[PDB]
């Protein structure tokens, strides 16, 4: 039922379901089979960035991700949203881990969309930054596991007292406000997107991953998303 569009920053190779064999980032549209990779030189226990962008005149929904002093990976696919999402979306951010496990801690994160329309000047506009979030964030609607307070940040997963991150656990924090992110009368819509995260594990295989996404507006965590599929999809088709 629920319709997904997501940029994934997957950290754990399930070759099965098609992943490459090793940590990637992909973009997924419809399925946890991404369309689209690129290898990601992960790094456990540094503070990473990622930017997402997307304009309707190039059609193009790109996504870079990096490191203080290391490089970045990027990935970029073309994609007509019009023909993919409703035109009223939420937008939001997911994570989990499955038999594996690591942190799905993010910083900050902030989004911008814009509608110019047949009218000029007669633009429409949502913007939102978050540096810190709050114990009771009122404007992020929560599912699962995910909780907000701890030093300020937005835990996707479960992490214990001490810090220790917890397996079979997903978690989703989506902006409260429907985001207009196409009309058919708009001359460009536009949108950009950038979390900073900070993934660590003590295992030495981490899991599974974190994921900007958009979706119907009442899309919720399906039932056994989690581990390798990311608290988006139902099964792995
Ligand atoms: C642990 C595992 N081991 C998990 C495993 C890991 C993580 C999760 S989860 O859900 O926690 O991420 C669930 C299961 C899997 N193991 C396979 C698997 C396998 C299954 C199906 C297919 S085939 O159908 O042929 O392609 C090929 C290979 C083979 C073979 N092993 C699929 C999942
Ligand atoms: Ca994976
Ligand atoms: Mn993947």
């Amino acid at each position: 039922a629920d319709t997904i569009v997501a940029v994934e920053l997957d950290t754990y190779p399930n070759t099965d379901i098609g992943d490459p064999s090793y940590p990637h980032i992909g973009i997924d549209i419809k399925s946890v089979r991404s369309k689209k990779t690129a290898k990601w030189n992960m790094q456990n226990g540094k503070v990473g960035t990622a930017h997402i962008i997307y304009n309707s005149v190039d059609k193009r929904l790109s996504a870079v991700v990096s490191y203080p002093n290391a490089d970045s990976a990027t990935v970029s696919y073309d994609v007509d949203l019009d023909n993919v999402l409703p035109e009223w979306v939420r937008v939001g951010l997911s994570a989990s881990t499955g038999l594996y496990k690591e942190t799905n801690t993010i910083l900050s994160w902030s989004f911008t969309s814009k509608l110019k329309s047949n009218s000029t000047h007669e633009t429409n506009a949502l913007h939102f930054m978050f540096n810190q979030f709050s114990k009771d964030q009122k404007d992020l609607i929560l599912q699962g596991d995910a909780t907000t307070g701890t030093d300020g940040n937005l835990e996707l997963t479960r992490v214990s007292s001490n810090g220790s991150p917890q397996g079979s656990s997903v978690g989703r924090a989506l902006f409260y406000a429907p985001v207009h992110i196409w009309e058919s009368s708009a001359v460009v819509a536009s949108f950009e997107a950038t979390f900073t995260f900070l993934i660590k594990s003590p295992d030495s295989h981490p899991a599974d991953g974190i994921a900007f996404f958009i979706s119907n507006i009442d899309s919720s965590i399906p039932s056994g998303s989690t581990g390798r599929l990311l608290g988006l999809f139902p099964d792995a088709n």
